[PDB]
Formats: C-alpha cells, structure tokens, sequence
C-alpha cells in the first residue's frame, strides 16, 4: 500500500499549495482593500500542516503500483479542496457559511462553476481573484492529471519524465490565458477582469466577477473571445502539443484526429438547432442577438464551462433541456471538459451501432474502429461500462438530494449541473444553489467529486477488492 | 421479405382479434345497457379487413428469416393496437377523442396501465370490460411472443412446435387469472369488479374499473392477493412451467434460477427501505397501514404493473421518486414485466463489477458468471448496449414530449410511465394523462411501443442495414 509516501506527496502539495495563497494576498495589498488577511493566516496555517506530513517521512518509493496512484488523485481533489475552504472560513469579511465555504471551494476547485455566495459584484478583490486562481489552477491539476492517469483507467486513448511531460503543458496552459486575457483587455474588461475571467476560461470554470457572469457586458467582442478559448480549450491538449512543438505543423493535426472532429461536427450542429428555433420562436427581435446568444449557449454550456449571457427570456423550454443534456458529452478528452468526453460518446455511439448490425447479419465479424479498430473485447467493455456507472451515480445523487430535502425537478438540475462539472441549474429556471438544503451542498460536493474523477477512480475506493 | 406471406398473418390476427370484439357485447347485452353495439360493428368492421389480407393471399412461405420476424411483432402490436382504437372510437357513448381513443387503446393493449378517460366509475360494462380485456390479452401476446422472439433479440436466456409451446402458457396465464379472479371475488369484489381486474392483474396492466384503482376497497384483503398475483405475475413463466408440467415439482425450481433469486431480493429490501421510511416520517398513525401501502406500492410499482393505493400523503418525496426508478427494473424476463427485466439488471451490475476489479487486477481474467458462465464477447455486449439504447430512448421522448408542449418534469414522468409499461405519473404528484398536450399522447403511445418491443426490435427499423 505505501502509504507512508504518499501522505508525503501530501505534505509537498499542502506546502506546494500554501505558496499559492501569496497571489490573492499580493492583491489584498495592491489592490485596495487591506483585509486579504485570512490568506496569509492561511498561508502560514496550511504551510505548517505541508511540512509536518513530509518531515516526519522523507521516503520516495515511486510508482508503488496501481492501489496507490488512485488514492492519490483521490486526496490530490480530496485534500487541496478542504484547504481551499479556508481563506472563505477566515476571511469572514465576504463572510460565508462552512459547507458553503467548502461548496465555493470543491466547486472552484474543480472547474465546476457553482456558487453560493451571491453578491459578488463587490467584494474585495483578494477573494474575488482566489476564486478565480482555485479554477485557473484545478485547470491545471485536470491536463497533467489526464496524461498521468492513463497508466490506469484512461486507457486506449514512469517518475521523472511525466515532470517533463506537465512541463510543456504549463506553456500551452500558459500560452492560452495570457493569449486571452489580453484579447480580453482590448475588448476593455478591466484588467483584473480581463485576468480573473481568462483564467476561469481556459479552466472551463465557469466563475465570474458579475454576479451574472458573462452577462456582464453585452459585448459581441467579448462574448466572441470565450466561445473561441473555449472551443479550443475544450479540446485535448496533446493535440495542441502536435501544432505546437513544432510551429506551422498546425493543419491537419487536428481534422485527421476523430475525437476532434466529431466534436466539431456536435458543436456546429447544436448552434444550428438551437440558433434556427430561436428564429421560429421569435426569441429576439434581431436575428444577430439570436445569432449571439444562441453561439454562446451552445458552447459554453456544451462544453461544461458554464457561462451565461441569457436568462432563457423567451427561449423555448426545449433548448435550456437540450443543452443540460449537451454538458453530457463536451470537451476532448484530455481538455478541461468533464461530461463522459466527446469519445466516450463517440464510441458508445458506434459500440450501439455495431449492435444493430448484429441483429440483422448475426453472423458478418465488426470490430469499432476510429482510424484503426479499438479493441472490441476491451476497451469497448471499458467505455459502456463506464456509462452505466455514469448514469448510476446520477440516479442515486437525484435520489440522495430528493431524500435530503429538495425537489424533484431541481435535484435533476443540481446533479446535473454538478456531475457533469457544469455549475448552473438550467433546467425550467430554478438555477441557484447557496440557499439549498444544507445537507443537500454536501452531497453535491460529493457528486462534482464524482465528475472529475470520471466515476471509477473514486467509486473504487469503495470496492472491497481495492483493500488488502 | 416476403411481404405476401406477412399481410397473411396480419389477416390471421386481424380477423382472429374480431372474434374477440364479442366477449364484451356478449355484456352489453347480459349486463344492463344496450349500447354495446360499437363492438358488434368493430367486429364485422374488423372481420371483413382480416379476411381480406388473408384471401388475396394464402400463402405459407416460413419463417423466413431475421428481417421478417422483426416486421411482424412490430406489425403484431401496431396494427391490434389500432384496431382496439375502434369501440372506443365508435361507442361514442363513454365518447372519446381520436387521440384519446388511439391512446387508451394501445395503452390498453400494452399492459402498460395510462388512461386518458376519465370518470370511468360509472360506465358501460361493456367498454368497462373491453378495457381489462385488451390487457388480458396482450398479457397473453407478451409471453407467447416472449417466447418466440428469443430466436431474434431475447438471447442467452420452429414452425409447428412453438405453437404447442404457447398452447402451454394458456394454461398457466388461464389457472392464475382464474385462481386469482375467485380470491379476488371471496374478498368480496363484485364478479365482475373480480374478473375484470384479474386480468389486468396477471397482465400487470394497471387498469381498474374504479376511477381511483385499487383505492377501490380499503380492504387489505385485497391489497393482499393482487401484491401476491403480481409477485407470481412477475415471475418467469418458464419457471412455472417447471413448477407445474410435473406437479409437486416446484420447491427449489425457483430458487434455484439467479434471475427470481435476485428479483426477490430486490422485492424485500424496496419494501424494507419503504416501509421503514414511513415510520421515520410517521406517514401513517397505525404501523399496520404503513405496512399495507408500503408493501403493495413497491410491489404493484416495482414490477411495472402500475395499481395504487396512496395518493402519497404524507410520504416523502424520496419514496414516490425511488420508485420512478424501480420500475426500470420489475418483471423477471419472460413475465408481464416491462424495464429492462431483473437480468438485465443483474447481469449489468455484474458486468459493471467486472470492470472495477479491471482497474485493479489487469492482468486476472474474470469472466461475468450467473450458474456457469455468460459469452463476455456476446452476450455481455448485448446487455449494455442494450442499456445505453434505453437511455437513449429516454432521453430523446423526453425531449421531445418538452418540445411538443408539456412541461419539464412532466415529460420526466410521463415517458418513465409509458417506457417501463407503468402507467401512472409518480414524480412530485402530477399525474395525469389524458388533459395532456395532444401531439403529445402521441409520442407517449410511440414509447411505450418502445417499452413492449424492448427497444431494438423497433430501433432496427429504422436502421439502414434492415432493409434490402
Ligand atoms: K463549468
Ligand atoms: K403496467
């Protein structure tokens, strides 16, 4: 088991952590406020535990098979989301609950997006930006996890070299939410929220400063920059390393790639349906804002970021449901996305068709194929396996959150917009949390946990067969 | 094809259904009224169509391999199920829509339970029958087809002879509907309110000749037998067969199959979780009467069957939404079921399981096993495809019963109701068809096709690769 090395690799993030809590702090000082207090009380509180889980061990036993590496990314989420609780705990001063300090922090965390302090238009600019840092990085911890994860569950699809791997992916990381936030400036958010947005952008976070994100304003200009960072960022950054490591090596790396494509086909064929039924209903009096409003959705939503520009005024009750089903797929693997990625569907669309065909010519031998045939025994058992487990989760969290207070409907939203790492309601506007059932924020917690494991990592914690 | 010999049997059942259309005027004319002349019309009406198919034709080509079978059951349920859209269509006595009439046929037919009449208290007892009939009926056209489909979807689990396989289950479904009826009749139901609800009882219908169904008698002599009818209803007929082609026979026939083991499992803890649940939350004043509702909701509910006895009081939204689920599961396979029966289910979440231990044991062969050993090349496939179809399914009747008007959560419960064969709503108390959206009650009618024909059957028909 080993455990030994890994509350090691605890003590370095905790500690690796802590040095983190300065940036927000650097801004309760510049920025002018005075009361970012509660980071660097943090910061010394956080940097204390760091190196009291590392000192007492000093032991690298490297890799240390499969049972420990699950438990890692466990505590990885686990434990530097409890932490990030706690410049919202301290800082009383945007003064906030326990569960909802947790909440406001698992789901900054994770690139989830939802929120419970409302409000937030102004606050101090020290909590303002941590908000958005938890998400920049959780952004982070999601590529170099989807690239050191594959030696277990992300499949068909090491110790001092998967250092140099991440390495190029901080610069593409990098690269994207300063190619932003300066488009972002240009089109005049004020520079902290041109910095404080790029970096829920790339992050597929989907927090804002506004308290109505992206309704903010009603700029075109802006509005046209996240849908591009988002489209990008929603898709798999090692295809970006094959454009990028070379230069002008760009084109077709990314049309001959069949994840990439079919996610292209799904995000032009969403806006088309959603765009033309805007015009059928007569949702806007001018075809362009149609044209806005419907691009934006059916991109920010489709590939669980999260941002919104629209109430859903006259929209048609079919199109905010359509794209809660949306968030279901969205983002390559690899990318910043979270619904069972564009693949798995991909895949299970192909994995049913095959099935079909088995009922007509019981006999002719299919195997799925991509660009040169998946491996019909396993991997395909992998992926619809990995649906049903998808799907199960989502059941028993509606049922959780049902029993625990709430509704109906809204434990279908909550779950929905949680599990698939989203952040907003959507379903027939009853889109906001905080002020829910309090037991009901615990489970939800727990089911955005669910999300960015994609399911197994964590539901095997739970297997007898993973204890010895 | 071989069309020609399919307009046959489609002339067969046409004209052998019309001899049917007389078992209800033969009331209309022993029971009070008079007004049962709509059925002596549908049955020339429909006499005349049979043998009409059937003499420009005559002409026995065969089984005919896979791609007529399929056309057939689909033609079995669409076309009988139109036709029983007659007396209610013509007896515009109890006058109903075209739409309603359609509705309350198919839905009749299907043992799926959903009516759009209401005020059926007091009506003719010749539509009052002909109700309970159509799903008596179909009863039986669920397990004689369950029986001969095998040789096409129902795997892992002829000419002449698969009629003196059928020519058994009369027997079987003909002792229950009658050994029930008499029970039914000593608790002290009206002969009629006896025989009319024991055959919506073995065809786990759901269909009462009381408005509010087995809210009938509060007698928990009733609630006793029907819970007891629908377990024995629920349960395989191919194991009874077991029980009674010998005699005393039966002990461990039963208990030694997986799929009624695991079913009974599931009917103990559902009620357990139930009944305890109504006494944490004190729902009834006597814990006698919340063990009667208790245990007959998670059993009439569970197995798809649909009959109530609770308008759910006081109980806990958890409870009513829990058992939205159950119904996804009810109904051992060749039973008067309707989710995607108990194996199903078992062997999913035994396939689920495979792929966990997967994560840990790479290397280990496993192999999903129930007695000895499912095809996890084969079968297993069919299973979860199986599944996500379902899902699929789900989601797009969802989707589309929102477009075509109805609300949200409505849409939620209204194709859970229809896919499972269930009948009622159940979600947060709006349960009510008929008053629905008509376009509407049409897509609901195309999904509990769905939910009869299992899916595939019916999806193939749209395939490409069927047709040639
Ligand atoms: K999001
Ligand atoms: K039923």
């Amino acid at each position: 088991m080993q455990f030994r090395s890994i509350i090691r690799i605890v003590g370095l993030l905790l500690a690796l952590f802590s040095v983190t809590m300065l940036a927000p702090a650097l801004v309760a000082l510049l920025y002018r406020d005075g009361a970012g207090v509660p980071f660097v009380t943090t910061f010394f509180v956080l940097l204390f535990c760091g190196a009291m889980c590392w000192f007492p061990n000093r032991r690298h036993k490297h890799e240390l098979k499969s049972r420990d590496g699950f438990l890692i990314v466990v505590l990885f989420w686990t434990v530097l989301g409890s932490a990030g609780s706690l410049p919202f705990l301290i800082a009383d001063n945007p003064n906030i609950s326990v569960t909802d300090a947790f909440f406001e922090s698992f789901s900054a965390l994770t690139t989830t997006g939802a929120t419970v302090i409302v409000g937030l238009d102004e606050l101090p600019k020290a909590i303002l930006f941590y908000r958005q840092f938890l998400q920049w990085f959780g952004g982070m911890g999601i590529i170099v996890l989807a690239v050191a994860i594959l030696p277990v569950l992300g499949i068909g699809g090491m110790t001092p070299r998967i250092a140099e791997t991440a390495k190029a992916l901080w610069y593409i990381y990098l690269s994207l939410t300063i190619a932003c936030a300066v488009a972002f400036w240009l089109a005049g958010m004020t520079p902290f929220d041109a910095i404080s947005h790029s970096f829920s952008t790339i992050a597929i976070g989907g927090f804002s400063t506004h308290d109505a994100s992206m309704g903010y304003f009603d700029s075109y200009a802006i509005n046209l920059i996240t849908v591009v960072f988002l489209l990008i960022s929603a898709c798999n950054f090692t295809l970006h390393f094959a454009a990028f490591a070379s230069g002008g090596v760009h084109p077709k790396y990314y049309w001959k790639d069949p994840e990439f494509r079919a996610f292209i086909f799904i995000q032009v064929l969403l806006f088309l349906v959603c765009f033309l039924l805007l015009l059928k209903h007569h949702s806007y009096t001018s075809p362009y804002d149609a044209f806005d409003q419907a691009l934006f959705q059916t991109v920010s939503i489709s590939t669980t970021a999260g941002f919104t520009t629209t109430g859903f005024a006259d929209w048609p009750l079919f199109l905010p449901v359509l794209l809660l089903f949306s968030s279901f797929i969205g983002g390559c693997a690899g990318s910043t996305g979270g619904g069972m990625k564009v693949i798995r569907i991909l895949l299970l669309t192909l994995q049913g068709a095959r099935e079909l065909k088995r009922l007509v010519h019981p006999r002719a031998v299919y195997t799925i194929k991509v660009g040169g045939s998946a491996l019909p025994q396993r991997v395909v058992d992998a992926v619809w396996g990995f649906f049903s487990a998808y799907a199960l989760v989502f059941v028993v969290c509606m049922l959780g959150l049902i029993a625990t207070g709430m509704d109906e409907l809204s434990a279908f939203s909550a779950v929905a917009a949680t599990l698939n790492n989203l952040g907003p309601g959507l379903g027939e506007v009853a889109l906001h949390f905080g002020d829910v059932n309090d037991k009901a924020k615990w489970v939800l917690i727990v089911s955005m946990l669910f999300g960015r494991l994609e399911i197994f990592t964590l539901l095997i914690l739970l297997t007898p067969t993973f204890w010895r």
